[PDB]
């Protein structure tokens, strides 16, 4: 656990977790490489009824549906792979610690998913990891690969 | 355990689980009350890449990106309130089970969502209930919402 | 299992199921947002013959008529919807687990009730839910809504 | 079956059941011996709000509080022992058959409880039961009790 981390961008190193530490941010995270992958982390909190909310993604105005019928926050993945596509809900993190990971590592992009204290990691394609730079607007931890499990239990019980 | 009953359009009775038992079926179910509920689950085998399908969802041919890095099969959950809207990616069921369930229960839309065998039940609103029917294009069992727990153990263990 | 917690009088937090182990205790749990719901669950040894008992319910005297021909033991759900009205008796849960159940959910409070081991929930409707506060005067476990069919197994089959 | 019987007022014989046949009456059963029983049967139907209901009880208008969340419809089992004090809810019999069931047995008043499929017999006791009477607001049968497992299929299956 290295860290805390003020905001900032950088592409973070390939075999490391950045563990995101929101306090009511909207936008988490930006990641893209400009190419064939655009993924951003929304935060909605607990008990929001059906709606849409305006968020700046890679300076893009977006209107976004969101629900959280839960006591838990809830990252939306938002995620695309064409510069003039529209952003998919491509997964959810279910979370009482409001902690998320992202991660570059094996040619892809690992994020966490499902509910805690069940969360588990997933993944996205590229051609072009290296290339991928992340905004990151929460403080932030850099957890090596090698120490995953730990990362996974701060994600699933902080 | 009753059922199997055979693919069919109807208005499913209240406090009484569908649970769905495709084969290969790409479009599970479709529940829409044509006012402010429209939900589809369509089937995603293992091992797809990230990749534009075509679905037919209530006389609508839609192109819908999916993905399914894992083994297991996911029910992509697919939402909207409005007529003139897209589809929103809202939940998926990642299943080693190959099991899916929609119940209509005291003024909500129930279906299951998560990993197997930590699958757990959500809802969407909707103000019209009462006039919400489903295509089920896939055999499907009827179980009681006073029987819920074995309904979660089939979804979650088969 | 998360528990056991000692008897305590406290606000449950919402989607979690609350455990109850009695041992003898008249008064197992009284649950009220003090405007339109108050639940209380009485505890009935078995084979007691159609008698009047006294019961202190949200620091009321009351004199309920119970009853219970078993060897099971029964929980007495007492609700009333207004702090004018008389309590009810709305449900009976009867057990051989000495186990009751109470949640609040999806702007509901939820118990079980019927005859183990085939116990199943059902709920009363409040418009304040997150006022739900609770007196336990039992031994209680905290069980996740996402894991109820746990819950379910222990209200019907036992610790 | 010995029946149908049509709605009439007379003293059942003991060691019989009357299965009670309803459409839609409010008072299903009225039995007393004018001494240690009352008891009567109300019928509640599916989807009923937390209300307030009056009922003429053995000539008596008593206001009593019901719901049912279900879509079953409820006989709600309502007691004394004394003809000047107030009624309690003793029992329930929830169902989708809608029938019930009362007998005059050993030193006993019986009647059906719980939730079809599974409903159950129980007893409130009287030192006078030769003398209790039922008025009979519904269509009826007799059967014996050497046939009360035919009884109890047909309360919880039709
Ligand atoms: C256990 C049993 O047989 N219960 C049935 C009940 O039997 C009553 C009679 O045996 C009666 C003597 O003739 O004794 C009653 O016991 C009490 C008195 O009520 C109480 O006043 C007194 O103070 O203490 C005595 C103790 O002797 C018994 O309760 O009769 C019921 C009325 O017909 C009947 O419904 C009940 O049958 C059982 O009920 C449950 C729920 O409905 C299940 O179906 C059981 O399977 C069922 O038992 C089965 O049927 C009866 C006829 C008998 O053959 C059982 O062996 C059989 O399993």
């Amino acid at each position: 656990l290295d860290g805390p981390y003020q905001p900032t961008n950088f592409k973070p190193p390939n075999d490391y977790w950045i563990l995101l530490n929101p306090t009511n941010q909207q936008v988490v995270l930006e990641g893209t490489n400009k190419t064939d992958i655009w993924v951003a982390l929304l935060l909605v909190e607990p008990n929001v009824t059906n709606q849409s909310r305006q968020y700046t993604l890679f300076g893009e105005t977006k209107q976004i549906t969101v629900e959280n019928n839960t006591n838990k926050w809830k990252f939306f993945e938002m995620f695309r792979s064409n510069v003039s596509a529209e952003f998919q809900h491509k997964r959810t993190l279910t979370s009482d610690t409001k902690l998320a990971g992202f991660m570059k590592f094996y040619n892809s992009v690992w994020t966490f998913h499902g509910e805690t204290p069940h969360a588990t990691t997933d993944y996205s394609s590229t051609s072009n990891l290296s290339e991928v730079e992340t905004v990151i607007h929460v403080e932030f931890y850099i957890i090596p690969r090698s120490q995953e499990s730990k990362c996974s239990e701060y994600i699933n019980t902080g």
